[PDB]
Protein backbone atom coordinates (compact mmCIF):
# COMPACT_ATOMS: atom_id res chain seq x y z
CA UNK A 1 0.00 0.00 0.00
CA UNK A 2 2.91 2.02 0.66
CA UNK A 3 3.59 1.71 -2.76
CA UNK A 4 0.98 3.72 -3.90
CA UNK A 5 1.84 7.32 -2.15
CA UNK A 6 5.17 6.43 -3.68
CA UNK A 7 4.07 6.83 -7.16
CA UNK A 8 1.17 9.50 -5.45
CA UNK A 9 3.55 12.03 -4.62
CA UNK A 10 5.60 12.39 -8.07
CA UNK A 11 2.62 12.21 -9.37
CA UNK A 12 1.06 14.63 -7.43
CA UNK A 13 4.31 17.01 -7.73
CA UNK A 14 3.90 16.81 -11.63
CA UNK A 15 0.91 17.57 -11.03
CA UNK A 16 1.82 20.43 -8.33
CA UNK A 17 1.08 22.96 -11.24
CA UNK A 18 -2.59 23.27 -10.46
CA UNK A 19 -3.43 23.65 -6.69
CA UNK A 20 -1.30 26.59 -6.92
CA UNK A 21 -3.04 28.03 -9.78
CA UNK A 22 -7.02 26.54 -9.13
CA UNK A 23 -9.05 29.33 -7.09
CA UNK A 24 -6.52 32.12 -7.61
CA UNK A 25 -6.75 31.81 -11.26
CA UNK A 26 -10.31 31.61 -11.39
CA UNK A 27 -11.16 35.00 -10.02
CA UNK A 28 -8.05 36.49 -11.63
CA UNK A 29 -6.66 39.73 -10.25
CA UNK A 30 -6.05 38.63 -6.76
CA UNK A 31 -4.93 40.58 -3.62
CA UNK A 32 -7.16 43.72 -3.36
Amino acid sequence: TSSIVHLCAISLIRYWSITQAIEYNLKRTPRR
